[PDB]
């Protein structure tokens, strides 16, 4: 079907009015639109993309760290096994580190070398390329002008905003509520994935070259998971590059489009995607969590799925949920009932655990909390741990407070005799937050 190669939801901006126009906000967050390409976004805002040029980055922080992925330069939209014999899903992507100055040097000489080849005139085997990924632009002192330029965006697409759930986490989640930079040469590939905890993603192409994007709606992610599992690949942890003929045969629709310099790509919640550089360019990206039932639901679902797959969730959805209930007036009936349900479950599980401890003669020690203290995770299994923290007798005495979850503490120490139980929140206070959390009226 042509329904298997659908058109890209695409908004064409001319000026600031178009960018700040509220139906643009609603369009991007509509669950029916897996991706929105906002064309001409930088131009409409007079964004200085030059602040993100390789030349400026070198001058700014030439020793800054870059995660290098070394890859094969693959043809078009395909991924071949190294012997050029068959198209496979697994892609080779070895990791090392470099600096902006060193990667910049390669980016520039790669282009000069391509110019000479174009002037030398005229299955693999395949050349090797390097992709500069995940460059951390969280330090406002090192990247003042860069980060300030992005406050010019409409609020819904900003790294920080009142309506961004990731703003409401209350602490830094690297690469999610902080900007990541990518420095690319032709063929630089970001393999298939969903965002961390299915949060939306915002990507701007700095240029000067284009990127090519591949997008599959969230509700087909199970199909791609089976493909991975049948191909001996971890959907969440392995590097894979879909066979478009496999997807077509399985009746999976694939959105496919070009992102030009200054185009902003909005990846909606849970949308599966992979990307390749067509030319030489940089990109900047971060996540955003719109206050919708769809975003919260997909975030919760991935959070729970990660536990089953023994994968850490970068977004602490328990911590977030209490912050939402404490600080956000929620007027969507569906969203409200989702949050209320989740808090009630947290609350009851917590009450059950606490009572089991008390009834077994285990003491619960009041530990309180520092405000804006990040969520905790289990030092062993990396699950989020909320309120009741399990700390060894020695870590307690040393006041290092190395957190464990209950299961891991119990597996270590059968009667928890090697652990103390630290309580960060009084129950009455949590019950109060829950009770005071009611549906706000909005006429919108
Ligand atoms: O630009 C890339 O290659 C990766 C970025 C993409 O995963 C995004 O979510 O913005
Ligand atoms: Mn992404
Ligand atoms: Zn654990």
């Amino acid at each position: 079907k042509d329904k298997l190669n659908p058109p890209t939801p695409s908004i064409y901006l001319e000026n600031k009015r178009d960018a700040f126009f509220p139906p643009l906000h609603q369009f991007c967050t509509n669950p029916k639109n897996p991706v929105t390409v906002i064309r001409g976004l930088a131009g409409a805002l007079k964004l200085d993309l030059g602040l993100f040029s390789t030349k400026t980055l070198v001058e700014a922080n030439n020793e800054h760290m870059v995660e290098v992925r070394t890859q094969l330069l693959q043809p078009a939209d395909e991924n071949w096994d190294p012997t050029g014999t068959k198209k496979i899903w697994r892609c080779e992507s070895n990791r090392s580190h470099t600096t902006i100055a060193k990667y910049a040097q390669y980016q520039a000489s790669s282009f000069q070398e391509s110019l000479r080849e174009e002037n030398e005139k005229r299955k693999g085997p395949f050349k090797t390329i390097k992709f500069g990924t995940n460059i951390d632009l969280s330090d406002n002192k090192k990247w003042k002008l860069q980060l300030h330029e992005l406050t010019k965006l409409p609020a819904f697409a900003r790294v920080v905003s009142a309506g961004n759930l990731l703003t409401h986490v209350g602490h830094t989640i690297l690469g999610m509520n902080t900007v990541q930079l990518y420095m690319k040469v032709p063929g630089s590939r970001t393999p298939g994935h969903q965002e961390n905890n299915n949060f939306c993603s915002v990507n701007i192409n700095i240029g000067p070259g284009d990127c090519e994007w591949f997008v599959v709606p969230e509700d087909y992610w199970g199909v791609l998971n089976d493909f991975c599992e049948k191909n001996n690949l971890n959907f969440l942890m392995s590097s894979w590059w879909p066979n478009l003929e496999d997807l077509y045969e399985a009746n999976v629709p694939v959105y496919r489009f070009i992102q030009r310099p200054g185009d902003l790509v909005w990846i909606n919640a849970g949308t599966v995607h992979w990307v390749q550089a067509v030319g030489w360019c940089n990109n900047i990206a971060w996540n955003v969590g719109p206050l919708t039932a769809c975003q919260y639901k997909l975030a919760v679902e991935r959070y729970e799925w990660n536990k089953l797959k023994s994968v850490k969730s970068p977004v602490p959805m328990v911590h977030l949920s209490w912050n939402m209930a404490r600080n956000i007036k929620v007027s969507d009936p569906k969203l409200f009932e989702m949050i209320k349900y989740c808090l009630l479950k947290i609350l009851k599980q917590y009450q059950t655990l606490r009572e089991a401890l008390v009834a077994a003669g285990k003491e619960v020690i009041w530990h309180g909390r520092t405000n804006d203290e990040p969520a905790h995770y289990c030092s062993i299994c990396e699950v989020e741990v909320f309120n009741l923290l399990f700390v060894t007798n020695e870590s307690n005495t040393q006041k290092t407070y190395i957190v464990h979850c209950h299961d891991c503490a119990r597996k270590t120490s059968k009667s928890l005799e090697n652990f103390v139980v630290l309580e960060q929140y009084k129950m009455e206070d949590l019950i109060q937050v829950y009770d005071q959390f009611t549906l706000a009226l909005s006429l919108s």
